[PDB]
Parts: structure tokens; C-alpha cells; sequence
DNA sequence: CCGACAGGCGCATCAG
DNA sequence: CTGATGCGCAT
DNA sequence: GTCGG
């Protein structure tokens, strides 16, 4: 498919190994950073030296690229692919709620297959049990046509609960993607600000309404501001059912919507890059605020923010529309 | 060369 | 029980 | 694994 697709596939597979098997989060991030910068690079890479000029690509990745270019493979990966333990741990982490730690522990206890998981429900926590239940469905992508039907349901049902709610579909959907891995919904209500919560159960009431109409089907986790769960579009007579889909809802302080929507629009790599750039500039950005850093690494008071662009301006970045925050 | 690497919610668990 | 910590997850 | 001080 893609211009340096071989290289970026290699690097992403190395990232996953470092995260899932090595449990080295900074090496995972370093590989993902390199994969992203190479994926955006508009030339077919001819050497590692050429790749090394990109920020995030260093000596070790440049050497892997030289290997890959010459031979069409990487020995280091060819050996990870035949390592039984690595391969089993990597597979189990595909279940939502099983991470590197739980996968290694399962693999040590003799559980390394889907079949093994499916006769050991009792060793799984609630999240894992649901991740297993919908293992196949959760790896299917959601065409934009279906994302549009799902937006319509969520926005109309939210409006039924209280007309003052605003629900914004974020993630890859807001970035214009033709398909999405899941549905991300940012929610606000005027009664929840950074200064005051003057209504309880604001997130709960929306979740309950979506359960009532059979859109939300399962709950992975749920607190006062974050819901993680499962939903499904209604199917019509004699049609196969739609796959079950992952849904995330985040209730954000209304007056902090712009930091909220910046966060929830991503991409994840974009947010890391942006937040890392903020730190270089003497600021810290989360889903609520952008704050200056003081001398001794302590965060100051929130800066006024009136648009997404305001946050970009503070770190002296030219604005990027959501569609230009992908990959 | 070597600190630092994005930020935080919800859940599960440990020490007391 | 609270407070701390790690895990898995979200972008 | 990479990079800025
Ligand atoms: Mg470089
Ligand atoms: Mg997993
Ligand atoms: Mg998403
Ligand atoms: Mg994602
Ligand atoms: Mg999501
Ligand atoms: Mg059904």
C-alpha cells in the first residue's frame, strides 16, 4: 500500500514488542514516534542515513532500516515471531483489558489461546470478560456511514435527557477518517464547570438513557466523568447484526471544552508530540487546561483559552485542523 | 553523556 | 476504611 | 530508543 509501509510496519511491530513483551513504555513510544515521522515523510526512503535526518529516528533505527532495505526483513523481528512466549503474550494483549502484565501471567499459567481464555472466564476480571466476549467484533473497524448513524442516536438520546447537553463525536471521526476503531463522545452540561458541579449523575443519566434504548449493551468501567463500554446499532428484520463496538464517553467541564476536544480529537501520537512541545516551551497541557511551568517544575494557573487555536498559539504552533492531526 | 520522555480516569490491590 | 501504587486504557 | 542541554 503505502510509501514507506514496509519500514513503518517493521517499526510498529517493534513498538508492540517493546510495550507488550519487554514492558518498556519509552521504547514503545520511541518506535511509534519514528513510525509516525517516517509515515508522513513524502519520499521513498533510500537509506537509513536518509531516515536519520528525521526527528525521532536515531542510529539504531537507521541501522534497522538499512537491514530492511537490503534484505526485506529484520532478523530481530524474525526471531521475535518464532519466540513462543513473545507471540502468546502479544496475542493475549489483543483482548481489551489484558495488558502486558496480565498476558505474561496468563501465559505463565498455561493460558495462551482464545480457546484457553474461553474455558477460563473465571480467571478474568469484568473488563477482560467483555473483551473476550467481543474479541472478533472489537477488531473490526467502523465505516463512517455507521459512525454517522451512531452519532445520530447518541445526539438525539442525549437531547432527550436534557436539551442543554452538548455531545461531540471526537477521535478519528472528528479528524474526518473514512473508518474508526471506536466511538468517542465528549459531553458537556452547563451544571458541570471547573468551579461547580450543581447537578449529580450527569454522566450516569446519559449512560442509562443509552442503555434504555439498547444502544449501550455492556459497561467496561464507569465513574463520574468517564464511561468505557460497548454499543451496537439496531439491525433490521432478517439482517445479520452489526458488530458490537467500543464506546468512550468523557464528561468535561463546560468551560474547559477546548482543551477537552483537543485531547479527545487526538491522534494519540499528535497529543504526545504536542504535549512534549508544550513542555519544551514551558507549558503543560492536559484535557482541562494549559498551564505555565514555574522554575521548579510546578504548574501555574490556567491560561485563558477561547478556542483550540488559542492552545496552539501559546506553544507557537500554527493551527492544525483536526484532519491534519492524523497518523 | 544522561535526565526525561504526556496526561490522567477507573479499577484492583497492598499496607496499615 | 484511607492513601498509595500499578495496570490498562483513552486521545 | 532518541534528543536537548
Ligand atoms: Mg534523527
Ligand atoms: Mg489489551
Ligand atoms: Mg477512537
Ligand atoms: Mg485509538
Ligand atoms: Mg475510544
Ligand atoms: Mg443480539
Amino acid at each position: 500500500e503505502t510509501l514507506n509501509g514496509g519500514i513503518t510496519d517493521m517499526l510498529t511491530e517493534l513498538a508492540n514488542f517493546e510495550k507488550n513483551v519487554s514492558q518498556a513504555i519509552h521504547k514503545y513510544n520511541a518506535y511509534r514516534k519514528a513510525a509516525s515521522v517516517i509515515a508522513k515523510y513524502p519520499h521513498k526512503i533510500k537509506s537509513g542515513a536518509e531516515a536519520k535526518k528525521l526527528p525521532g529516528v536515531g542510529t539504531k533505527i537507521a541501522e534497522k532500516i538499512d537491514e530492511f532495505l537490503a534484505t526485506g526483513k529484520l532478523r530481530k523481528l524474525e526471531k521475535i515471531r518464532q519466540d513462543d512466549t513473545s507471540s502468546s503474550i502479544n496475542f493475549l494483549t489483543r483482548v481489551s483489558g489484558i495488558g502486558p502484565s496480565a498476558a505474561r501471567k496468563f501465559v505463565d499459567e498455561g493460558i495462551k489461546t482464545l480457546e484457553d481464555l474461553r474455558k477460563n472466564e473465571d480467571k478474568l476480571n469484568h473488563h477482560q470478560r467483555i473483551g473476550l466476549k467481543y474479541f472478533g467484533d472489537f477488531e473490526k473497524r467502523i465505516p463512517r456511514e455507521e459512525m454517522l448513524q451512531m452519532q445520530d442516536i447518541v445526539l438525539n438520546e442525549v437531547k432527550k435527557v436534557d436539551s442543554e447537553y452538548i455531545a461531540t463525536v471526537c477521535g478519528s471521526f472528528r479528524r474526518g477518517a473514512e473508518s474508526s476503531g471506536d466511538m468517542d463522545v465528549l459531553l458537556t452540561h452547563p451544571s458541570f464547570t471547573s468551579e461547580s458541579t450543581k447537578q449529580p449523575k450527569l454522566l450516569h443519566q446519559v449512560v442509562e438513557q443509552l442503555q434504555k434504548v439498547h444502544f449501550i449493551t455492556d459497561t467496561l468501567s464507569k465513574g463520574e466523568t468517564k464511561f468505557m463500554g460497548v454499543c451496537q446499532l439496531p439491525s433490521k428484520n432478517d439482517e445479520k447484526e452489526y458488530p458490537h463496538r467500543r464506546i468512550d464517553i468523557r464528561l468535561i467541564p463546560k468551560d474547559q471544552y477546548y482543551c477537552g476536544v483537543l485531547y479527545f480529537t487526538g491522534s494519540d501520537i499528535f497529543n504526545k508530540n504536542m504535549r512534549a512541545h508544550a513542555l519544551e516551551k514551558g507549558f503543560t497541557i492536559n484535557e482541562y487546561t494549559i498551564r505555565p511551568l514555574g522554575v521548579t517544575g510546578v504548574a501555574g494557573e490556567p491560561l485563558p483559552v477561547d478556542s483550540e487555536k488559542d492552545i496552539f498559539d501559546y506553544i507557537q504552533w500554527k493551527y492544525r485542523e483536526p484532519k491534519d492531526r492524523s497518523e
